[PDB]
């Protein structure tokens, strides 16, 4: 019935990733002369100025691009841009992380940071082949790691996960509370995609596990990179029957109920998960595609 | 604007995977008594009988379930089913691909096989932590491997990939040929999802890399598990402009062109023509077909 009103945060622009150059050490070296550089702490946090990620003049850590660096592409202009991990002084400047402060960034800076954050985290967890055990080595602007023994390439890992709004086909929708959340704190149902299933099967499965409903007419709404540490979230809605009672089998879910559009609007207008307020239902931070899905349904 | 006519092979709501039991060694052991067993060789091949997967009596390889096995869940009527990697004797009829022959199987058997095939392939490539390098060990019905040093869990890896039909908004569609394919053999454009991008951005990016078009109105069609060895394919269509010339930049693409509705229908039935299509259980075929018959 409905569509997303807004493009989810972190999806708003695609970089010029400049795929061409990744395997061209020389053109990388030529453009490093006056390239840009972005720097992340071990927490993914970064420095922000005027809503933009801080881009340092690049040739101040090297004459040539280092091995631990990751090529992110070209900004509007033509200038190469890279990311490194480095320790950052916590006390000399505010360090912003994407999950709690992504909305303060411009769209480009958010893309850069999301990419950089997921890649650097990947390298930190891919220094060895899972196949045999050999050490691995960065190559091609940091987009592969090559095995030392065999020469086999290993590639960045993004794990797909669904998030779903179950509704009755009209004016009512399922929201649920996980046991490990504060009270009065609800959202959509989510799950990782297992091997050997479609997204549509994954939605029906996870819904059935978590709240015990049978759902149909499973439909994609959109997608959002989610580097915490390495997910991509895929948004869906589906139709359930309110007359079928709930059942918490995969007991991740403490409680759940059907809510009206009215109820949800009221909850949205009182804030998100991070607001202190009176309300007996509070919903997720606008960072999440979950909030965009709920909002898109509740206002029509 | 248009939809898939059929649910892709392998994509029908599948199995009672019985997630509950995976971390309950004892209930697994109780049900092994007269469980079922499915067996896959190193090439992913399997045996068929009467349109169904071969399910052997399970207890004939041990008293208890082995560690290299993988629990697949319960068939209709509480009965556990497991998968193991083993050699096959080949005095039965063994399907070299499920990829080329999965159409012979009932939906359930195809789900079982798809799950089994992706899991077993995963174990074979996940015997070590990528973090530190330690050995890893099966656990929980084969659904995790635990690190030997640190105790940290590693989980099955399914890599998401897009596959896209670019069309002009009317009667013409892009198909492309990879280098070292037979001539006159074209298909959809595909690419892996990189870190930090949406599916919609991934489609536009991969299309631009491979054939040099700028595309808009990117729309999801459906999805299909693709254990060859470890993908999930996400089907899309998008609008491009035929007046913009092609360009093979990253160009694993040898050649490409726009084809008419008519040309595609003819190719689907198909030698003779300038365009033939590969014969697969792939969602690619279902996408092309669904566009061509409006
Ligand atoms: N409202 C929400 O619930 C909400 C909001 C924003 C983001 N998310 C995201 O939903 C995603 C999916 O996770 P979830 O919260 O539904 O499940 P979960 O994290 O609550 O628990 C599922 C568990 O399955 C295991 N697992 C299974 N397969 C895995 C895999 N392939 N890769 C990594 N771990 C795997 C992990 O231990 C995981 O914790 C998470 O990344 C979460 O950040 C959810
Ligand atoms: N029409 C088709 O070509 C068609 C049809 C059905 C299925 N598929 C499947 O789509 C998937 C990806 O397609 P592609 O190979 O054209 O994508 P692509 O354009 O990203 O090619 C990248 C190449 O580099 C490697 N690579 C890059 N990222 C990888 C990753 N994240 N995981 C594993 N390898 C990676 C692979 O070896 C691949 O051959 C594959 O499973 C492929 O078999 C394609
Ligand atoms: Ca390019
Ligand atoms: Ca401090
Ligand atoms: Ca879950
Ligand atoms: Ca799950
Ligand atoms: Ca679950
Ligand atoms: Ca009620
Ligand atoms: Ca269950
Ligand atoms: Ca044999
Ligand atoms: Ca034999
Ligand atoms: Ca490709
Ligand atoms: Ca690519
Ligand atoms: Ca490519
Ligand atoms: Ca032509």
């Amino acid at each position: 019935t409905f569509r997303l009103r807004n493009i989810p945060l972190l999806s708003r622009v695609g970089l010029d990733r400049a795929d061409e150059l990744r395997s061209n050490p020389e053109e990388l070296a030529k453009g490093w002369a006056e390239a840009g550089l972005i720097t992340l702490d071990v927490r993914g946090r970064v420095n922000i100025v005027d809503g933009q990620v801080v881009i340092e003049d690049a040739a101040r850590i090297g004459d040539q691009p280092p091995e631990h660096a990751v090529f992110l592409g070209r900004i509007p202009g033509g200038r190469h841009v890279w990311a490194v991990r480095a320790d950052l002084d916590e006390d000399s400047a505010p360090l912003l992380d994407l999950r709690r402060s992504g909305q303060l960034f411009d769209d480009t800076s958010a893309a850069l940071l999301a990419t950089a954050m997921a890649m650097l985290a990947w390298h930190d967890n891919a220094g060895y082949s899972p196949v045999d055990g050999s050490p691995t080595i960065p190559a091609k602007g940091g987009w592969v790691r090559v095995n030392s023994a065999t020469g086999q390439e290993e590639f960045p890992r993004t794990d797909p996960a669904i998030i779903c709004l179950v509704h009755d086909g009209g004016d009512r929708a399922v929201l649920g509370r996980q046991k490990f959340w504060p009270e009065r704190m609800f959202s959509l149902l989510a799950g990782f995609v297992e091997a050997g299933e479609s997204l549509e099967a994954c939605v029906a499965r996870e819904v059935a596990e978590e709240v015990g409903l049978t759902v149909t007419d499973v439909q994609y709404l959109g997608s959002q990179p989610w580097p915490f540490p390495r997910s991509i979230m895929l948004g869906f809605h589906a139709i359930g029957d309110p007359s079928q009672p709930f059942a918490f089998n995969d007991g991740e879910i403490a409680e759940a109920d059907w809510f009206t559009r009215a109820e949800v609007r009221s909850a949205l207008e009182a804030g998100d998960w991070t607001t202190a307020s009176d309300s007996r239902l509070m919903l997720p931070g606008s960072i999440s595609i979950a909030r965009e899905i709920v909002e898109s349904w509740a206002y029509a």
